[PDB]
């Protein structure tokens, strides 16, 4: 499972991938305007994550209509390699993602909130498609249904369409979308940075330092 | 999952079309006898649909017997290579799939409402098999259980004829289809419609534009 | 289980009323404002339905206030003892049933999406909660299954609010109901006139009343 | 679990009542018409029945109509009262159960196929209701479900109105019928014969007396 | 659950119920024939074993038709209040049941197979139902299925008559028969004298024995 | 799935043959017996049911011993190529198949109850095995479980024996063989005709029929 | 499935591989010991069977020790080609088992009583591991889930060693044994003998017999 | 499946790996910090069981900086091609088993209790993964419900990872993780002499012995 990290904090992405545990990035259009202030510019903070990214990095179109969704597309694409066109599920967006799929630019769906959305997405040729749990969750459905149902029907059919859960909000999200084998999650820093914890952990290592001050006083391992 | 249009409204069929989401079209003597009045032929509905759809057209042979069917069968493969001959689940019409496989024409065996006629249909070769889910409903018996069967019997005898779930009358018969793994689903426009909408993707996509206002007032992405 | 209609059109409800498998009867604005056409009025319609049908019948307020909301019901409550005020799942909605609750005026929560919601109304202490099951098949999750938990909700802490599954629109939504155990169902006109009947049934008596003309030529049964 | 004896031949009746397993005995016109030949007479027959049985007898009406039914069944609850009412599954038929029913007249409702009808019936205050399993099997569906469901509406609501399982084809119908708790089943005598039966039975049978001649060349038990 | 002794050898009995686990008897011809040897009477043995054993006291009838059965029964139940008579499951048998059952004379049907079988006896009013298990066993059908089938049947209906486990061979019979909750199993001596028994009983009794040795060396319990 | 008939009437062979719905017969002692009335000659009815029949044609040796059965083998494989001798689940039966699959003769074993028996078949190499379900069903076990663990067993150790479910009754013995994947079922006639049939069907044709004639009062598709 | 004798007895050895039903043989030092009688010696047992068995034949050896069980592995081997060597479960048994494997001298692993008991015989490189279900049915424990468990772990890390069923008691033993799907049973010959047997049989063959005497007087099939 | 000594204890390992059945060892701080006391140092305790083990030898760094931790493995692997470096699940961990992952330096990542550590560590290229479960049954969780989860993840994805599952406490973690098909366990010694016990196999060979002194008074197998 490739895990992505979802937030347009510049910091956070530095961070993330200082780590070595980021695949790669999503944004979206209410990410980035809350990063843009204070003398921040847009395309000032999207070229910067595209250059910190190695990985795949997801930009949303904003134009509603076909035409200018391709337009926008194009110049998101042609930003950088590793540029990911984030299309809304609407009539316009599946539109846009087929032309784009032909020009063999790497779209992501968004906006997905049930399988047969995620299906239709898969079938216009998608290279992504992000069903949003926390949302759902958010309005009392238990979002991690609809990512099985989703992994069930792209078995099915043998969908090539990767699945990229999205709207994470807690390790569960995380650890449901593995154990289902969804290909992608996208995740806020704060879930990020909880992944690697456990307080087991934490404790195990304190008692093994103790114990080899036992053997060791300047707690060094000389071989 | 393919996605077929179930009507003979040319309207709806150049609708759909142009969404970009419809596979093919399925017709019956009740759809294409509901548009041919008031002047229009149903010659001329028939030429019309298969000139418009790119994918398989079903129609429906009207005649009870064998030989009646065969002639009938092969007048609409005439009209177009993307025709598919509709042929119901009688004595007379599996002899006259059986007959018209070995000419290389396409069939579709319609009005099965149990798993062992769907059985017998692709025994006597039949390309596509419609099981009737709504039909089903209405009389009381969840007509999706019948879908679920067949697909369990066609995979254990790896069989090729695809099932077409026929009669679909919500969001949810194609849900289940698709997470059964029913090759095609035939929808009426009103379902069509609704598969693409969902409340939370309008409302985050009203958000979205507020929140990207913030940045850009006058609504654009300029990269 | 009972069965009530739903539905503002008098020949409908007095059609179904005489066929004795009516319980009652749920209306709504959309519903009543079908009605009130060619110089008919609502409030004429409203008691005419009142005077027909012996058992509740549940009329929804329009006002979107607390106040204006107890007004209209205690209004409506004074039109029959069979009335039954319908209040929308909201916060003033919430304050209202627990007001007329407390007055010992029956009430049924509308427009009721999720489990949480309807446990929200049962503490509010309504007599009816009405999740629809139709509107969310529309949006593609199976509404059924918020019927069951509900039921499971409510067998939990001995909840007395009856279940009363809404925006049914096939005869599979009246079985799944029976079957989980939903306290009634309100169904439109189409589909109560489809829960009788059976192809079998009609088979059936088409052969016993053949073998009977075998040995009674008038038909007849004289004991 | 009743056992009835599904038929109208007199001999049938007279054997299986003195094998004493049989409670009951279900009529219908078909099964009469059988018996009334070459000279005898229906009326004899259903009064001749009613007097050997000791348990319930059901005898259906044969008019469609309400004012018909309702004259018929008064009749045949006239000849005895162990007679039971036998109504079909129609709008008439379930009028003529409520008013026989508030007549205190024992009320059969027949023809039925689906588990929504059975509820009907209860509905109307019916005290049997027999749902029709090897017609359903006839149709390539397992009868034996509706059986199942009914059980579990039955008991939702703690419905008083027996389940009577009815076109009882073989011994696993029976077997099934008393694991899920039907009230009843009726049985035709080929059927009920069966029941009895086991190889094993008659080689242990064989055996015991084989060893028992040892002991015994008599093959007596004195005491 | 009852533990019963199946057998007729009267060191055996006095055996088991000299251990305390033994709660009565069953005894066939095969196993009465079986002792019955080299001057022993048979007529000697019931009586004995009567006189034995405090509890039940199977002992079957050897007559295949009504009146003989009845009589022996009669027979039978003089020589003891404990006594109980065993009769097989055929018609003669189910009559014979029903007649001993009304003047107050235990019965015991056996040679049942299959749950209707063991329904029927129940329904004749016997007081033990007893299905073979090891024969189902020998003929490739696993017999201790109908014993499960059995116990929720006799759950359904309330039924009273118990449930004797027979031709148990070994003792995950025993086992599977309590986890079921069977009322009665009957074993042969060898099943029996291994109940008790286990290999960790002994070795934790030998390691008691050894490490109280260490505090009393002459191994006992001064207080 | 394969479906046979299972007679001896030729007439019902070739009718079921021109239906084109029929893969081969399979006959026994008893339906041969049957037709070999009134001069007929089982010879005779023999040698015209394999000219008649394309596919396999079960036909039984009568000898129970092992160089009777496969003399009577050798006679019957030399009446045609498509001949596949039945041979009984007995020891002298194993031997036979045993020998004739190595002299690469067609074999079906027969008589078999029990998922070992058919196993055993198996192992002797024989090209068929043949459990009956409808006689285990008379004797009150569910005849379809067997077929299931067979089922099971072959798939266990890649088994090449096909199993060829027998002793069928009804629709729903097919059904139930076809979802768990019997290779052939052998049917009576009655049963097979009753397998293309359903109410829905007849009663989709006569709608079809009846709007079409609103287009064209003649009811035919003129292209 | 394979299926073995578990016996010393010749007269048994020589009646099953007659049979045909036969694929190896299991002995140990009990089942010798037994035979070994009357101046039969143990030497002459085992070169007996080696002979008359064409498949494999486990001898057991005594020793307790590595260097003993070796060295006399070495001399079962030199009996013939199709010797297999039964060496306990211990530490110098396994220790055997391995230096026995890099032989390439067959081996089969007795006295297990639980799956990593088993795994560590494969572990080993052992041929064959054979569990004892019926000494632990014997002690209350369901010895059949031992083989199952094991089953599943052999699956999961492709195991080469074959589970060979021992301590067989019973059919049902051998027919969840095939169920599970294990490699091999090796059955008492009492058991052995009822594998092919079953009523249903016996009485179908009689009806068979009978009705073809009506064609065939002397009761010939002559083709 | 694997199984390594959990221990520093050159006896415990000199003895298992005498026994054959010990495929590697694992130690930690504390554990060798246990032994390396009254003038034993770790120095020449880690050297003693790197060459005495043939198989996989795991010894964890003490570092808790990237640095340090990478600078410490390459001395390990210094030390003999069978060592296996040990790392913590830490953020420095991580890096360190990447860096050596890139060096072909093996590693095991270790204080692991949840499966999303598990998938971190198998991401960053860890040769093993060693998951808890002791410790989470002290903390009351059941550990193997971890293990079985990464399997599940590590299956979805074709993780080449190996699950090597540690803080064994007990023979069940043995069997658990063998049916749940971990790659690896580790255990202490006293659980691995556990293993190849049962108290049946030790009464089965007191028998054999018992038995075959009857046809050989010295206890030896002659062949
Ligand atoms: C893009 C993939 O759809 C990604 O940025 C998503 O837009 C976000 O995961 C969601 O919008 C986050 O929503 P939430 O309601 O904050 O959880
Ligand atoms: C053809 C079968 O592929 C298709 O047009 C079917 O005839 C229709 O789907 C059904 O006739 C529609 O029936 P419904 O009762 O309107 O749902
Ligand atoms: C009142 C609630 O008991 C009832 O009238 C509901 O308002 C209706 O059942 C729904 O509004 C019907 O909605 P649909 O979308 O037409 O199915
Ligand atoms: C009455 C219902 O209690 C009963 O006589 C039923 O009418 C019969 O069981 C069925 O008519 C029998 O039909 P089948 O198709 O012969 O099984
Ligand atoms: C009487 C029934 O309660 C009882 O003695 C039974 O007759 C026996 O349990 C069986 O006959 C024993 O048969 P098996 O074949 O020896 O197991
Ligand atoms: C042969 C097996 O392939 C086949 O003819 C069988 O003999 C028959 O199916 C059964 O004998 C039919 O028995 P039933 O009791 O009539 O169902
Ligand atoms: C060898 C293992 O393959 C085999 O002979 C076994 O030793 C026997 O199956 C058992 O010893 C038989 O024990 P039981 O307690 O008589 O069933
Ligand atoms: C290393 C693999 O991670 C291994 O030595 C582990 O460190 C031990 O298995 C555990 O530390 C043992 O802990 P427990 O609490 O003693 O069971």
């Amino acid at each position: 499972m490739k895990i992505f990290l979802d937030t347009a904090n510049i910091d956070e992405i530095r961070t993330g991938v200082n780590w070595g545990i980021v695949d790669g990035v999503t944004t979206n259009p209410t990410l980035i305007s809350k990063e843009a202030v204070n003398g921040k510019k847009y395309g000032d903070i999207i070229r910067e994550i595209l250059k910190i990214v190695d990985g795949p990095v997801s930009v949303e179109v904003v134009s509603t209509k076909y035409e200018g969704m391709v337009e926008e597309a194009r110049k998101i694409h042609g930003l950088g390699d590793n540029a990911v066109v984030k299309i809304p599920m609407t009539e316009d967006g599946l539109r846009a993602i087929k032309t784009l799929s032909s020009e063999h630019i790497n779209t992501n769906c968004t906006l997905v909130f049930n399988p047969i959305q995620a299906l239709l997405a898969a079938k216009a040729g998608v290279t992504y498609v992000s069903p949003f749990v926390g949302r759902l969750d958010d309005i009392g459905e238990d979002g991690m249904q609809i990512i099985d149902m989703i992994r069930t029907i792209f078995n099915n059919y043998i969908i090539k369409t990767q699945i990229l859960v999205a709207s994470i909000r807690n390790p569960i999200h995380v650890l449901r979308s593995a154990v289902i084998g969804a290909d992608v999650v996208t995740v806020p820093f704060n879930v990020l940075k909880s992944l690697m914890k456990h307080p087991k952990t934490d404790e195990g290592l304190a008692k093994f330092l103790e114990d080899w001050k036992k053997v060791s006083p300047d707690g060094k391992l000389i071989l």
